[PDB]
Formats: C-alpha cells, structure tokens, sequence
C-alpha cells in the first residue's frame, strides 16, 4: 500500500457543498482532474483505493458509480452491507486502513485517496503521519452548507511544484480556479 493523500475542490469560504451536490456549477476539467489523480498508479498491475463517507458516495451521479478503474470503500455505521455499485463497507476510517493492511487488498493497492466528505477530511488531516493534500482553490465565495477543514500550515507545506499539476490559473464557465499541493510528515 503506497501513499495517503486527500483530494478535495474548495471555494473562498471554505465551502466544498450545498444540497448533496457541489456549491458552483460543473467545471468539466476539474472532475476530469480529480479522475486522473484519483485513477492514475505508479506501480503496475495495481489499483488506487477512494474512501468516501455515503453522502459523497450517493452524491456521485449513478451513471460514475463506482468511479471506474478504483476500488470504491464507502464509510458508514448505519449501513450493513456496501451500497448498489460499491466494493467495500467499513465502519470507521480506522477500519478502511486496517483493510488494506489484509492479505487480500495488501498487494493489490497502490494509493489511498480520501475523496469525503468534511468528517473524514478532518479525521485524516489530524492524524500522525506521511499525508498529502491536493487542493483545488475556486478563487470565488459560493454560498455552502459543508465546509473542508481547517488546514494548518504550521504542518502542511505548500508546495511550490509538483509533477503532473498545473501552477497556473484555470477558468472554466468564466470561475478561476488554481490546483495546490501540501504535504505534511508528523
Ligand atoms: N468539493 C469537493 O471536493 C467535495 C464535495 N463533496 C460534497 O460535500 C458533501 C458531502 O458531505 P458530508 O456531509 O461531509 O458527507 P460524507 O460523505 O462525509 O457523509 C457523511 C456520512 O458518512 C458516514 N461517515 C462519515 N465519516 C465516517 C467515518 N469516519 N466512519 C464511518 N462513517 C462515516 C456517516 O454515515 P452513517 O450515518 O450511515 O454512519 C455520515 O453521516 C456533498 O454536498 C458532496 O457533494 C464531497 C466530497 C468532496
Ligand atoms: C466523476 O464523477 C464524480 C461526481 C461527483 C464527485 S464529488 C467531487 C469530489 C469528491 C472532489 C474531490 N474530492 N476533489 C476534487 N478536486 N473535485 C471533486 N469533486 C467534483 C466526484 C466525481
């Protein structure tokens, strides 16, 4: 199992939903962003895993569940088996680790992607250890009923390149937006 990373897209105020969807209007080149981080392995024959909490799972349209060509691992406690579409169930953020420390998963997956939603996020990025956060900056307020959590730049470094990432603006639908690397090691 290689690295633990944090994806997520996040406007101004800190805001990354309202309603079950996302706070601005699609931006085509974002989403297909998030799918080459999220798909894209370094070591052959294996597969990235995204862990999500089951309000992000059920706000994916169905049509792109499970996102393809990743082990899709849902997070809930109400749940008893994985949803419709879904590989995995567990029951914390603990647990997901865990399983992919089982013989099965140990050699089929490369990175572990936490995709969301705030709750994980948080758990994640206020645990020890080796993790990196690739940041989307929608460069606008947009009214938001979920916010990304505090990030603390005493510990996650902002990294002033990184291969396969863009340094410049991006616009789409006339929204600026920018990608941003930060790394943490505690
Ligand atoms: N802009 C972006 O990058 C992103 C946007 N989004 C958006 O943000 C919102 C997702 O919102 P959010 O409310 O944070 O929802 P989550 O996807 O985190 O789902 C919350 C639910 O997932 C389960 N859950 C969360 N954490 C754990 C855990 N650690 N262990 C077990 N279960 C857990 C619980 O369900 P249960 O009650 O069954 O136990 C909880 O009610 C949506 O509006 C979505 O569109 C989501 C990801 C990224
Ligand atoms: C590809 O089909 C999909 C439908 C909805 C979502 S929600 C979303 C998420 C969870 C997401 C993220 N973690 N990071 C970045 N940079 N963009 C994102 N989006 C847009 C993600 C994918």
């Amino acid at each position: 199992v290689g690295s633990l990373n944090c994806i997520v897209a996040v406007s101004q105020n800190m805001g990354i939903g309202k309603n079950g969807d996302l706070p601005w209007p699609p931006l085509r080149n974002e989403f297909r962003y998030f799918q080459r981080m999220t798909t894209t392995s370094s070591v052959e024959g294996k597969q990235n895993l995204v862990i999500m909490g089951k309000k992000t799972w059920f706000s994916i349209p169905e049509k792109n569940r499970p996102l393809k060509g990743r082990i899709n691992l849902v997070l809930s406690r109400e749940l008893k088996e994985p949803p419709q579409g879904a590989h995995f169930l567990s029951r914390s953020l603990d647990d997901a680790l865990k399983l992919t420390e089982q013989p099965e998963l140990a050699n089929k997956v490369d990175m572990v992607w936490i995709v969301g939603g705030s709750s994980v996020y948080k758990e994640a990025m206020n645990h020890p250890g080796h993790l990196k956060l690739f940041v989307t900056r929608i460069m606008q307020d947009f009214e938001s009923d979920t916010f990304f959590p505090e990030i603390d730049l005493e510990k996650y470094k902002l990294l002033p390149e990184y291969p396969g990432v863009l340094s410049d603006v991006q616009e789409e639908k006339g929204i600026k937006y920018k990608f941003e690397v930060y790394e943490k090691n505690d």
